């Protein structure tokens, strides 16, 4: 993978021009293509722009998040050829701070559980992840420095994992969803993706101009609790041995470590966002349902067809529980600065399974809205596995420390 | 003006067909438009359907609402042609309903300041309002029964008062606003223009399918408690005349009716409106900002010119004093069941002034999300005044409900 802080450092120093770091995407890209697939459309073209801490940074851009030059079709043959007006204001936010907008990634079909033609770049036999897969991929190929997605299940963490890159999916409503075409606007978050922690602090640092992403260092002996999402079902072995080769690790370095059963409120939280997600997905989709409904990707079409009977009423109650969860989160992290859990239910899936992965070690956290960091740990099979890294609604920043403190922990 | 209510129980009953009642709006439509100009583009073959709650109800949809047969607008220059490729969620909503998408309604510059040429309906030489300018025009000139609108600051209540029709600006995000040009994502929330109160419940019934308001009734006895916005300085004549004249109909049908002061929490939140509103304006934007900036209307221009330096620490410290407003002022429900503020400065400025209308008086509830609804009161000039019924977050249906109460008692 390459680094974007990496290459900010480089170009900063004169050491390394933008064109030759686009250049360099630009071959990446087209050395592997063949075999990932991870993009819709390469922009041959793109060239490294002027000015600004992105300048000469090549960015993905999963294909649900509006472009004015290339075309945003949804992964849908409903938008084939689709041409949106502007650029979604995430698009902005880097093309201001001087990045390359170098193609399209792949995404499944509005961004659900439909798999792609993507393939995992450590394995082409399994499953990028789901939906955010070109833009995983993508980054875990070492095609580009960084890649913009969205999580709504979990399509951000998940497929980080899978793909053994580093991924954040900030505090809810940081970054705004204009221009992303919308599954559930309570859950719906963009997302980033890089190849270490830094590099994503980086990313937002430029994306934003806020400056708790400016400076951010790895933290010292974090406080973390770790919750292993029992409610969420059974884990796979290769998932537990990530999670506790990452907790060793943070104990090695430092860290203080002690396990925690999250609150009922938070199970009921976790149980509930289907019905948040799902009778949403029917308002936000009414169109494409109505008139187009056969031309519905089938694991879309199947989900929503079983669900369109959900009612305003159940909805709000799934609401109430939603908000309780969130209340009582909040508790837990009066103990600890961090929770680490599973970033998914174990290696990546063969494309033979026609599975995008288990969203249910994900779900939970895009409806509380918690700032997530994947964190690769190791590999089993050759295929990643990754732990997921938690903190305080809004505290995006600690999470990126702690993460980043975990990468070294882990490096030994 | 239409009533949708009476035409929903004529059409059920059978004394009027689905067909006959959009070739009544087709026909008050044509009848007014050339004098008023409430269409940017008026659907002729725009036909009712069979089934439905709302079938035979004709509906006007401001320009900023993705509609997939008619081109959306923005009311700018910029995006002239503009053709989206699905219908908003709330358009489907509509539609689903059994009802006729008859025309896309004027609207401001990307629904900011900037006047339209529409003109008020009571004298064409002043404002319809603004931005929902078209929508409220259309309903106060008898035209359709229904129309959707829009407010990130006023543009659904403040229009409704200056054309004297009812409307409300809902809870903030019970209707999505996917496919809905933003403004602002923490402030825009979508609203309806009808003829009565009752017009409204019907409304949002059909569209949410929420039994809330279904079987909405007059409220009895109503504890109101007046509040004069004093933070945002005193109003025209006109205004205090109008909220006098509501109070004492109020009083003498049997409602209780106190002053009450909002904390100082509130009166903050009130005055942060714009940071929170400009500064997320300037990145839902970026495209028109950075590639169009000489081609965004006048008005808009400048504000946003101003407002560039608007920084992230200035904005979430904003969000935060909006976060207190917002818990303090539900304390005010505690003591009382609605509010009556103004719903504009005064009555509808001269076309010659410019301008659409201080937002001033409406800013503060968009901000903090309680449902609102307009109740014109009476006529300065021949030019309506209306009075502003507002409910805790969540209880539309007792705001349409005292909001029935206050149109009888005015009627005595």
């Amino acid at each position: 993978m390459i680094s974007l802080a990496d290459l900010q450092r480089r170009i900063e120093t004169g050491e390394l021009s933008p064109n030759a770091a686009i250049a360099q995407s630009h071959a990446a890209i087209e050395a592997r293509e063949k075999e990932v697939h991870a993009f819709v459309r390469h922009d041959k073209s793109a060239r490294a722009q002027a000015s600004g801490p992105l300048r000469g940074i090549a960015v993905g851009i999963k294909d649900i998040i509006d472009t004015a030059n290339m075309p945003t079709e949804m992964g849908s043959e409903i938008y084939r050829g689709w041409q949106p007006r502007s650029d979604a204001p995430v698009v902005m936010m880097l093309k201001r701070a001087g990045a390359t907008i170098i193609g399209k990634t792949t995404t499944t079909a509005f961004a659900s559980r439909d798999p792609t033609a993507t393939l995992n770049p450590h394995n082409t036999g399994h499953s990028p992840g789901a939906s955010s897969s070109g833009s995983a991929a993508a980054v875990g190929a070492g095609m580009i420095p960084l890649a913009l997605g969205t999580q709504t299940g979990g399509s951000v963490i998940r497929p980080a994992a899978y793909c053994g890159t580093a991924a954040i999916k900030p505090s809810f409503r940081m970054l705004p969803t204009v221009g992303v075409k919308c599954y559930s606007w309570a859950l719906d978050t963009v997302g980033l993706f890089g190849a270490r922690a830094e590099d994503l602090a980086r990313g937002l640092l430029a994306m934003t101009g806020r400056s708790e992403f400016s400076g951010i260092v790895p933290a010292k002996a974090p406080r973390i609790g770790v919750v292993r999402q029992e409610f969420a079902g059974a884990v796979e072995p290769a998932a537990e041995q990530g999670l506790q080769a990452a907790i060793k690790a943070a104990e090695r370095a430092g860290a203080s470590v002690q396990a925690i059963d999250l609150p009922e409120a938070v199970h009921e939280a976790w149980r509930i966002h289907p019905i948040i997600q799902d009778f949403e997905a029917h308002r936000a989709l009414a169109w494409e349902f109505s008139e187009h409904h056969d031309e519905i990707a089938p694991m879309l079409r199947a989900s929503l067809d079983a669900t369109v009977g959900l009612t305003p009423k159940e909805y709000d109650e799934a609401r109430r529980i939603g908000r309780r969860g969130r209340r009582e989160l909040g508790e837990v992290f009066e103990g600890v600065d961090v929770l680490l859990t599973y970033s998914a239910p174990g290696t990546a899936p063969a494309k033979a399974l026609a599975s995008t992965g288990d969203p249910r070690y994900n779900r939970l956290w895009t409806l509380m809205g918690n700032p997530c960091v994947n964190v690769p740990v190791l590999k089993v099979g050759g295929l990643p596995i990754g732990v997921q890294v938690i903190a305080r609604f809004g505290n995006d920043a600690h999470a990126l420390a702690t993460a980043w403190f975990l990468e070294d922990a882990l490096a030994k």
